[PDB]
């Protein structure tokens, strides 16, 4: 609607501009494929990548709303009623980001939960069994669909909200999930937490042997710190995970909060 057509071409422009750059990125990458900075510039990339393809998705929704705000002019009020009117990008952005860390680190404090009565199970004696069947419950649980399981997407209220594979196949590659955690339901599919570092756990007290009478098992030593590292090292493993995912989502507030900027400016320089 009038000064809407300018702010539309500049999402086209920039959906446009940043398909190049994710490309520019990922050679970048490939380079010096592993450095810490050039991955992350890419993965930022990519995800602003999906924000502006989002918002170009939400085009019409978004510029009815905004227009009729319009319809009643400072920079900063023009940048206000954008920040309220586009729930659509936000909602389906940061608001999949918030609840990802949400149910990520409610899986990770079950977890903690188990390691409390570490001590209770212990040359050194194990109770093996008991460690594993919590191990192996706590699996079990983590491994349906179920909103204490569920990053994306996010899961409002009683039933279960599934997207498109291609849908839940880019939260997967945003959120760089490994492919266990992609799993279907119903017509469509969705993004769990990682249960890689448990399944991994109690595989690894497989190894140690069966146990005995107690149920439990004794080792010497060497045997026992060879576990417990490589055990210490799995639950570190899930602990920057939830890290990583952190930083995504902070990193995915700047993204959005520039792309509001560049949204409000246009609408400005439009309206003028």
């Amino acid at each position: 609607s009038g000064y809407l057509d300018d702010v539309s071409a500049k999402f086209d422009t920039g959906v446009d501009n940043l398909q190049t750059q994710v490309t520019e990125a990922l050679d970048k990458l490939a380079a010096k494929p592993s450095d810490p900075a050039l991955l992350a510039a890419y993965q930022s990339k990519l995800s602003e990548y999906n924000l502006y393809r989002n918002a170009q998705s939400n085009t019409v929704k978004v510029f009815k709303d905004i227009d009729a705000a319009i319809i009643q002019i400072s920079d900063a009020e023009i940048w206000d009623m954008v920040s309220q009117n586009i729930s659509a990008i936000g909602d389906s952005y940061l608001g999949v980001y918030e609840n990802v860390v949400a149910v990520y680190t409610d899986f990770y404090q079950a977890f903690s939960d188990i390691l409390s009565k570490m001590g209770g199970w212990l040359t050194v004696k194990l109770d093996v069994t008991s460690l594993k069947n919590d191990l192996n419950s706590l699996v079990n649980k983590y491994n349906q669909i179920n909103s204490n399981t569920v990053l994306f997407p996010a899961q409002s209220g009683s039933g279960v909200k599934v997207a498109t594979e291609a849908e839940a196949r880019q939260w997967l590659s945003e959120l760089n999930l490994p492919n266990s955690c992609l799993k279907s339901y119903g017509s469509g599919y969705v993004v769990t937490v990682d249960l890689t570092p448990l399944q991994k756990m109690v595989q690894d007290i497989d190894g140690l042997g069966a146990p005995g009478k107690d149920s439990k098992l004794e080792m010497d030593n060497a045997k026992y710190q060879a576990w417990q590292s490589g055990f210490k090292a799995q639950e570190e493993n899930m602990k920057t995970t939830l890290q990583t995912l952190t930083q995504k989502y902070s990193n995915a507030n700047s993204l959005y909060d520039n792309l509001v900027k560049v949204l409000s400016s246009t609408i400005s320089s439009s309206l003028e």
